[PDB]
RNA sequence: UUGAGCCUUGAUGUGUAGGAUAGGUGGGAGGCUUUGAAGUGUGGACGCCAGUCUGCAUGGAGCCGACCUUGAAAUACCACC
């Protein structure tokens, strides 16, 4: 299945931890060995019901850095989907703009949401590897 | 032993247009390749038997992305599932 690449991928990070905010936007460099400027694409698996019309979380945030304000709605299962920026932005310039996407997804927290929010949040390139943030 | 929860990993998923036994969505267009390649001998899993996956290796270093038909893009590539 796998090739000289994308086994080393996922060796340099361990798949059983999930990183601190602080971690994650560091470690991102060793995925990234392509040509071109990647970019990162944030997973974040919200706590709602999916087959209920009245917990759709819409809307859009403003990155700090741009890629640039974003646009995001979730799928038909339950996990949304949305970019913040390219990665060759520095690991800083990253924490910025994670931070203000994660304020905004509780920015706009549905009234019949029972439960918890996300339970987990994942980053990674386009080129990267199962990386999760605390 | 035999069931279930669950970690890692790996496959699975053809109304119909159709080169695809392509679920949604999604970031980007290079990965791939001599940390030993396309095609094939032959064997296994799966199989709605349509056509994918795949052990050894003669061979021996090439294959392929937007492009095109689609409501969708190409497990070339990855992430959440």
């Amino acid at each position: 299945k796998l090739t000289k690449r994308m086994r080393v991928i996922r060796e340099k990070v361990d798949a059983t931890k999930q990183y601190d905010i602080n971690e994650a936007i560091a470690l991102l460099k060793e995925l990234a060995t392509a040509k071109f400027v990647e970019s990162v694409d944030v997973a974040v698996n919200l706590g709602i019901d999916a087959r209920k019309s009245d917990q759709n979380v819409r809307g859009a945030t403003v990155l700090p850095h741009g890629t640039g304000q974003v646009r995001y709605r979730n799928d038909k299962n339950g996990i949304i989907h949305t970019t913040i920026g390219k990665v060759d932005f520095d690991a800083d310039k990253l924490k910025e703009n994670l931070e203000a996407l994660l304020v905004a997804l509780k920015k706009a927290k549905p009234t019949q949401a029972k439960g918890v929010y996300i339970k987990k949040v994942s980053i990674s390139t386009t080129m990267g590897a199962g990386v999760a943030v605390d």
